[PDB]
């Protein structure tokens, strides 16, 4: 079980670079429209204590130098979207995929294309963490950068960087502009509430043992939600919701094992251990496979 | 610090289905060729003891189907090189890249574009084992897929995908169709050699979680090249020539820890264990970053 991204072909061919005086970021082009972060307005100085409203007054059309590698395109428009900035361009992209926008739940997983000067460079499976930051690899010159999920060629636009906090995970906006979790697009040391274990996540990846004939763990009991939600809050392990109980129905059903029955199961294994036995070969829980990951990959 | 793989986007334009008969697997087109594994050729009978030559005889350029997504390419011709079929269509790939044919050594890693019925599927990071195993993800239907490096816009093939042994490890050749390893394409239980530690990568991975601000495993002491090869040979780590010390060299000048200091740590770590620490999130001790890898990355 290995963590997979999505093939990248689809976001590569809508990857542009923005350019605002000497500051250079990257910047996703989608039909007539170039998405980037809106610091790229802001000067290293502004970046400390920017007023945006007033930065964005003193710009014009042609102030912003969009290319797609060396190819300049002619910004004919432009707004602001909560932290992203919205380019109108000349010209519709004919590479632009079907897409949507969406803006995703902690614990589930998505495709990084890490990019600098709008040239891709890598592409590696992230998990959005339950204090909304992400475990990324990104340098100097990577913000504008996107994370996607492609269900039956559409791509999902989920992601797009904005800041490494000072304990190294990195955060960021949905393509709406909006940050998930609580952080603000200053040049500011910002500190991300504490983490949790995604639980949804270490059940599905127990289901997958459970598939794979690795089912030691599985115990005699069950619990009621509430009562396994508050016990796992005791361990640093996030309460479940409904919706993570609906998700992880077809695992529940592939196996047979119920979902509340494996949540009594994670219990015992909280409360007393692996005793010295893995799970999948591992003696930690995996908790950055989603339900969606562990099908993707078992069948 | 992440296993990142190369963007896929010029391979995923190359990759198609190809389907003899019954059996169908993924092909590379690349100009007017579309390479594939070719034991496509084979029925289920065939598989258990194939004489290639003689079943390809047999066959017409006919009996192959070529989709590229929708579109049907017409194969025009056909030969065999090694373990792989080349099909020459009488279209060529628009969107062939800039792109060399190379054979990988162990130790170096390779992007993996898992494909099934010609369709991309998902891109991931493995390393060439020292017993020419990859440990990878791939299912029924993803023969064909394909491994490789990217440099300046320029696409190193590596690896085409054969088989999954019964460890659970993959096995393949490259892209002139010779295995890496001793693995025969038969429909057999193949075992692989002993699973020799790639040193040189741990270290470099040793490197990378100093370098994102973890020194825990870090020690006072240093071990000469030799005293450490011995022990590692005792673990099966591969021994550690004066060419890795030389390649480890801008991780050292960068982290300011000599080379053997950090041998001296990885000594450590092997004889102690990890006394139920972690390293850059792992339980274990992981093989699968180059040093290139490390420096890319970082
Ligand atoms: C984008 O590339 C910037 O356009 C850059 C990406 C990070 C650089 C290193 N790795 C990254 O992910 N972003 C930034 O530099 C942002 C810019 C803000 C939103 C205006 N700033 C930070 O990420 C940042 C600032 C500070 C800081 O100050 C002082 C102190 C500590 C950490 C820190 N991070
Ligand atoms: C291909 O896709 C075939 O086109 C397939 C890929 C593997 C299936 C499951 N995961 C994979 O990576 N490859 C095979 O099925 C090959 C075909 C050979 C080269 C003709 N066979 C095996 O991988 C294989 C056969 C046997 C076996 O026999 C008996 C016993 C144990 C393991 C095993 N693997």
């Amino acid at each position: 079980f290995r963590k997979m991204a999505f093939p990248s072909g689809k976001v590569e061919g809508c990857m542009v670079q923005v350019t605002c005086g000497t500051t250079t970021l990257n910047g996703l082009w989608l039909d007539d429209v170039v998405y980037c972060p809106r610091h790229v307005i802001c000067t290293s100085e502004d970046m400390l204590n920017p007023n945006y409203e007033d930065l964005l007054i003193r710009k014009s059309n042609h102030n912003f130098l969009v290319q797609a590698g060396n190819v300049q395109l002619r910004v004919i428009g432009h707004s602001m979207q909560n932290c992203v900035l919205k380019l109108k361009v000349d010209t519709a992209n004919p590479k632009t995929p079907k897409y949507k926008f969406v803006r995703i739940q902690p614990g589930q997983t998505f495709s990084v294309l890490a990019c600098y000067n709008g040239s891709p460079s890598g592409v590696y499976q992230c998990a959005m963490r339950h204090n909304f930051t992400i475990k990324g690899s990104f340098l100097n010159g990577s913000c504008g950068s996107v994370g996607f999920n492609i269900d039956y060629d559409c791509v999902s636009f989920c992601y797009m960087h904005h800041m490494e906090l000072p304990t190294g995970v990195h955060a960021g906006t949905d393509l709406e502009g909006n940050f998930y979790g609580p952080f603000v697009d200053r040049q500011t040391a910002q500190a991300a509430g504490t983490d949790t274990t995604i639980t949804v996540n270490v059940l599905a990846w127990l289901y997958a043992a459970v598939i794979n004939g690795d089912r030691w763990f599985l115990n005699r009991f069950t619990t009621t939600l509430n009562d396994f939600n508050l016990v796992a809050m005791k361990y640093n392990y996030e309460p479940l919701t409904q919706d993570h109980v609906d998700i992880l129905g077809p695992l529940s059903a592939q196996t047979g094992i119920a979902v509340l029955d494996m949540c009594a199961s994670l219990k015992e294994l909280l409360q007393n251990g692996m005793n010295g036995r893995t799970i999948l070969g591992s003696a930690l829980l995996e908790d950055e496979f989603t339900p969606f990951d562990v099908v993707r990959q078992c069948s």
